[PDB]
Parts: C-alpha cells; structure tokens; sequence
C-alpha cells in the first residue's frame, strides 16, 4: 500500500466548496460577500471537506518591484486560512483575477513569480492541510506555450520555502476540459493538475449578464442518456490524459448560474458530481453564496436539494 503522495492529498481535497466573489473582487465585499469566520464552520457542518479561496493578489501590491503585498491585506489571507483550518478544513489558495496577466503575459509574468514568493514565504510553516494553486484559469494572452513557461518558474519559487506543500496547477484556455492536453508538466511529486467544468457552456451561464452576447434563458438540462454521455465523454478525456501523465486531477469549479431552473441545476450538478468521483477526480462547487450559491444568507439555509447534489449527502 505505497500510494502516490499526490494522490493521497487530492483525496482530502475531497467535495469541496468555492468561497467566490469575495477576495479576488477589487475590494472584498465590493461584489456582494464578505467572507464571515461563521461560513467555514457552517461549510464544515455541512459536510464539505475543503474550500478554494480565490484571492485577487495583485490588486493589493506596490507598484514598484518587488511587488511586496499590502501587509493588511496578507494579514486578512492569514486570518481567513486560520480560521478554515480551524474548522478542519483543507484550505486551497489561489492567485485569481490578475487581469495584466491575461493581456501582457510576458509583462507580468514576474509580478504572479513575485506575488508567490512573498505567499510561499509567510505560508511556508503552515500544516500540509493548505494546499497552494499558481493561478486559476489561464487564458487569452496567456496561452498554453507561456503558461507551460510561467508556471514553472512560480513553481520553483514556492519550492525553496515549501518543498512538499501541493501545488495545483491549471489547465489553460479558461481550464477548459479540452486543454488538458496542452499543459506540459514538471517533475514534482506534489503537485495536482486542475479543470473546471461548465459544460454545456449556454445552460450553466444562461442569463449571465457579464457574458457577450449575453446568452437566452430557459434552456434546460435534462439527465437525457445523450446528455449524460456528453459529460462523461468530456471527463474520460481528462481521465485518460491523467492516467498517462501520472498526475491527480481536481474539478476545480462547476455550477449552474441560477438564471438556470432548479431541476436542471439539480439533475446537471448531481450528474457532474458523480461522474468526477467515477474517475477519481477531486471536486469543488462553485460558488458558496451569490449567483450560483448553494446557500441563502438571508435565512441562514442551504439550498436543497441542490447542495445535495453538489456534495452527495
């Protein structure tokens, strides 16, 4: 029973939960949530295993190199991990939103080798339980060749401080499920890659405003078999690309926008969540709150049974 170590840490990440729209808005709250100590234990309650942090470092660093972080706002990351391993959470922590990054990749390339530097160093004696992620969704600029380029020289970076913390690294083009096969990989034994589902891409962001064009409502997902098929044809992909390069894979994100109806966010959810544990993926809804939300702040209440069929019980 000698397991690979990577494997054994994406199973802890098991069915997690997104802590969206929060820090990586501008300024926290300025999009809605503000993340409360309370949201952890409620998410633990529940029965998650895990919560991804998306955290908007560059909005919170000095202009001139290198780059160091806005002390309050490392202060306020610090607190929240604290209080999500306090509730026996394992506490994933991204770098998400860098918009300079998506434009001028060359540019600001060194600003995300930077920013994680200066994360890597004041997280380095956390428990293993703190999981680090480069950057969420590479795209447009950023391109599967410079990203197969940044990561890596990030990824070293992290290493001098944390030689073993996992490092969970997303596929390109938006960690579509079909990019999967872009990302060229590195020889560290910790390290997990990651996806994001949003398949079929006009039912889960129906109504979406911040899309262009903007996409119709009313389109429904039905748990058909040629819909079931869909899904699991898209995740035997990601399944066998990680099987041959040896790595564990985390569906980093999935959800349905709540312009969606109920039954089809319930029947695509609960579809999605069994079909990443079929293959061994590790899992993470998106989001907690807000527009996909699983649960109502107002009355204090998970959404069901949707939170149901995100989490499987």
């Amino acid at each position: 029973v000698d397991k690979s170590s990577a494997f054994e840490y994406n199973k802890m990440i098991g069915h997690g939960i997104n802590m969206g729209n929060a820090l990586e808005a501008p300024v926290e709250g300025s999009w809605g949530v503000y993340i409360e100590d309370e949201y952890f234990k409620i998410i633990k309650e529940r029965g998650f295993d895990s919560v991804r942090i998306p955290i908007r470092w560059s909005a919170h660093i000095s202009e001139k190199y290198p780059y160091e972080i806005d002390k309050f706002f490392l202060d306020r990351v610090k607190h929240v991990v604290d209080v999500a391993l306090k509730n026996d959470l394992v506490v994933i922590i991204n770098c998400h939103h860098f918009e300079e990054l998506y434009q001028a990749p060359d540019k600001y390339g060194p600003v995300l080798v930077e920013i994680w530097k200066q994360v890597a160093q004041a997280f380095k004696d956390y428990p293993d339980k703190l999981f680090f992620e480069i950057f969420n969704e590479p795209a447009q600029n950023l391109t599967p060749t410079k990203w197969n380029e940044l990561y890596p020289k990030v990824l070293g970076e992290i290493r001098k401080t944390n030689p073993s913390r996992i490092v969970i690294i997303d596929v390109p083009n938006w960690s579509n499920y079909s990019y999967v096969r872009e990302l060229k990989l590195v020889d560290d034994k910790n390290i997990i890659v990651s996806f994001h589902y949003y398949e079929p891409f006009n039912f889960t962001h129906q109504g979406a405003e911040w899309v262009s064009p903007t996409l119709p409502i009313g389109v429904k997902w039905e748990g058909k078999d040629w819909e079931v098929e869909q899904i699991r044809n898209h995740f035997k992909y990601v399944s066998e690309w990680a099987k041959k390069n040896n790595v564990p894979i985390f569906l980093g994100e999935f959800g349905a926008y709540s312009k969606a109806d109920m039954e089809s966010r319930v029947k695509w959810t609960k579809t999605v969540r069994r079909i990443a544990e079929e293959f061994g993926f590790s899992l993470a809804y998106w989001e907690f709150c807000a527009g996909f939300g699983l649960y109502d702040r107002w009355t204090k209440t998970w959404i069901e049974p949707l939170t149901t069929s995100a989490l499987g019980k």
